[PDB]
């Protein structure tokens, strides 16, 4: 078929070792920016010592900089909190001794190359977290559960509330945050105050009452309320830092019942609502551009109690593409997917020459299943999550089973190359994978229970494999690393050797093997979403289409770290199916044309009365969120108010 031809010669003079020594416990790995190569690597003993070893060429060498640390011991509850973008920050948090006044953190701001000693005047409880607008800004909690903050990157700290639960950083050095009173977190659960401050610490907005807890999502502040004089609480919404708040139309939960957002951006989200009852399954919902109207979009989703697993996936090589894992009424697990952002959910096409398991009644008609956190979760013999990577268009990597459910059996690995319409099996039997050069390379390694030498690599999107020795003592494989963006064509391999063990970390570059830049005739077209090419709307999603210039299989070079994925949308016409009914309307039978419902039950009836203005004056239908379609068809009718429909039943006071 097709291999690349002198290989072994391009690969042994570019690989890499590493012998760390030690190192029992502890093995913490950072990447410290982009385009630097700057890897931090951390183990941590106990009677104990810490060990701490930069590498500035992408893991191919370390050195040792316990000395950079004055030799102290440091807490990897905290880890290396990493600065964001490339502003080079690393903090680590150092252990004290039992009566000190505060803790004590090292505090690096050029790459890890020089560390500041600083004492604190509280005892942290939670990892730095440095401003996303503003690197040198941080806050964190005390012991005692101060909010303390910092602008001069750590180096003096000024407590600016006292009785904090929970904070977190907002666009424009914004800080969110909750507060008890009465007790502790525990105790004023459900009861706790949401604030804000801009001034870090000099103004404070109370922005909520009777809170739960709060969560960031896009461009929305979610927090739930709980009910007065009642257990059961609701999601409510400020798309305005807290200024105005909107109940959610969705269901309002018991306290043996959770919500977790499972995506958000800056269209929309996707909101899990846990089933009452030990069910271990809930309910997602996909929101409108407001965050406030709700659609169902899936039944029996997978979610353990409490957070919890979840096999819900953001395919990110291909735009609207999710999978996730629903539970059939015959207690078995399905794996589905969404190509129009949960609009319609289907199961996983079946590769073609494949045949199905004793999970199948039809030997010959069954659909793909994904191993995710869920399988993992389980003791299955998972070693790795599905994997896509944004620049690297269409390709999914992950193990799974082809048959009517998830088996339990010894899973092999499939591959999609285009978002999941597709998918065939790249390797048979579990392995660890990795995506580098933006598909450029797809590297694999076995996952044996017993010591391997080998790493498998493709330069045809995992079409075709080559084997490759990179060492001549074997080492039993722990994990990979890589340059996060799938950019580089360095790949650290890390494991440690047969006992009196010692952890080592060859890193090949593959440099050599793409030697070749790529250029203008290396790409070809491809329409994203393609199902019926005779079609005039085919490859429309949410409003638009997408044509691609994708690498070519047959093709083997470097995209190179510059490379952009070149993308273009072609707009199509606006017709029914660009809608989700707004508040009150529903879609009967086959029938996409939003009808006005006869009588508002359930949480319907709820936002009915307890709502507000805009959302109950429904023009009857909104254009699904993301969604850049135009002409066509578009809902001709009037704003009109419901806040009488539910009213027309309750006798009403004067
Ligand atoms: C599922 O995964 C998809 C792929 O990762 C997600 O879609 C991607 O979303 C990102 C971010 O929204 C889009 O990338 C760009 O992001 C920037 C935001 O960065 C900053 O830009 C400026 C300058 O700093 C400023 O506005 C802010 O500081 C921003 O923080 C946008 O400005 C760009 O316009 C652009 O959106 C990707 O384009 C997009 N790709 C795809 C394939 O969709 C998707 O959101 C995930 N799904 C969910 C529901 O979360
Ligand atoms: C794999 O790892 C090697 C290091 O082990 C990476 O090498 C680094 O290559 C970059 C260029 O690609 C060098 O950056 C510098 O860029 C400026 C321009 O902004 C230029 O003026 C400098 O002369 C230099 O090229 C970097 O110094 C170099 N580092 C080392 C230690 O060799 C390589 O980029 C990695 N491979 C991939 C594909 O990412
Ligand atoms: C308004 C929100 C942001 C959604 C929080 C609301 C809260 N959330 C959680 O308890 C919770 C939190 C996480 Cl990080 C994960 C999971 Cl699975 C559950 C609830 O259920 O009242």
């Amino acid at each position: 078929c097709g291999r690349v031809r002198d290989f072994v010669a391009k690969l042994a003079n570019n690989t890499h070792q590493h012998v760390f020594d030690d190192l029992r416990g502890s093995v913490s790995l950072s990447w410290v920016g982009d385009s630097t190569g700057v890897i931090l690597v951390l183990t941590t003993f106990h009677v104990g010592q810490s060990k701490l070893y930069r590498s500035e060429d992408y893991g191919k060498n370390f050195k040792d900089i316990t000395d950079l640390i004055n030799n102290t011991f440091i807490r990897t509850e905290f880890g290396m909190a990493i600065g964001p973008e490339n502003s080079g920050k690393v903090v680590l948090t150092a252990e004290v001794s039992g009566g000190s006044r505060g803790g004590r953190i090292f505090r690096s701001s050029d790459f890890a190359k020089n560390f500041v000693q600083t004492d604190l005047p509280f005892h942290p409880l939670t990892q730095m977290m440095y401003s996303p607008q503003n690197s040198d800004y941080l806050l964190a909690l005390s012991t005692e559960n101060g909010l303390w903050v910092s602008k001069n990157f750590g180096g003096k700290w000024e407590e600016i509330h006292k009785a904090v639960c929970l904070a977190k950083w907002g666009s424009d050095n914004t800080i969110f945050f909750t507060t008890y009173a009465n007790g502790s977190c525990k105790a004023d659960l459900g009861a706790l105050e949401l604030w804000r401050t801009s001034d870090l610490g000099k103004s404070f907005k109370t922005i909520g009452v009777k809170i739960y807890s709060f969560g960031l999502g896009g461009r929305f502040l979610f927090a739930s309320v709980m009910a007065d004089k009642d257990t059961t609480r609701r999601i409510h919404v400020s798309t305005d830092q807290g200024d105005t708040w909107s109940m959610a139309q969705l269901p309002s939960v018991g306290q043996e019942q959770f919500y977790s957002i499972l995506a958000a951006n800056d269209d929309m989200v996707f909101m899990h609502v846990d089933e009452p009852g030990d069910t271990g399954f809930g309910t997602i919902f996909t929101s409108d551009d407001r965050g406030i109207v709700y659609s169902k979009s899936l039944d029996r989703h997978l979610y353990t109690t409490t957070g919890g697993e979840t096999d819900f996936t953001n395919v990110t090589s291909l735009r609207g593409v999710y999978i996730t894992s629903v539970l059939s009424e015959d207690n078995s697990i399905q794996t589905m997917i969404t190509f129009d952002q949960g609009g319609r959910w289907t199961h996983l096409r079946k590769p073609e020459n494949s045949e199905c398991d004793a999970t199948a009644k039809n030997k010959n008609e069954c659909s793909l299943h994904i191993h995710a956190s869920y399988s993992i979760s389980q003791k299955l013999n998972v070693p790795m999550a599905p994997l896509s990577e944004p620049n690297a268009v269409g390709i999914v990597i992950a193990h799974g089973s082809v048959g009517d459910a998830i088996s339990v059996m010894v899973p092999d690995v499939y591959i999609s190359d285009d978002g999941g319409y597709s998918w065939t099996k790249m390797l048979e039997g579990p392995h660890y994978y990795t995506i580098l050069d933006s598909g450029g390379i797809i590297v694999a390694i076995e996952h044996s229970s017993r010591p391997i030498n080998v790493i498998k690599f493709s330069t045809d999107e995992g079409q075709c494999w080559q084997t490759y020795t990179f060492t001549r003592d074997p080492i039993y494989f722990t994990g990979l690393a890589s340059e996060p963006g799938a950019r580089s064509m360095n790949i650290s391999i890390w494991g440690f050797t047969e006992s009196t063990s010692q952890w080592v970390s060859y890193t090949i570059d593959f440099k050599d093997i793409l030697e070749r830049n790529c250029e203008e005739k290396d790409y070809t077209i491809w329409l994203a979403h393609s199902t019926d090419p005779e079609d005039y709307e085919d490859g429309c999603i949410l409003g638009y289409k997408e044509q691609f210039l994708r690498l070519r299989k047959s093709s083997m070079c470097q995209n190179g770290r510059d490379y952009v994925v070149t993308k273009q949308p072609s707009i199509c016409l606006c017709s029914l199916e660009d809608f989700l009914c707004d508040f009150g309307y529903y879609r009967p039978e086959n029938d996409s044309k939003c009808v006005e419902q006869p009588e508002l039950k359930g949480h319907d009836l709820e936002f009915c009365l307890y709502g507000r203005e805009e959302h109950l004056t429904t023009n009857g239908y909104r254009k699904i969120p993301g969604d850049k379609c135009q002409g066509g068809v578009n809902p001709v009718r009037e704003v009109k108010d419901l806040k009488k429909k539910c009213t027309s039943n309750f006798l009403s006071p004067e």
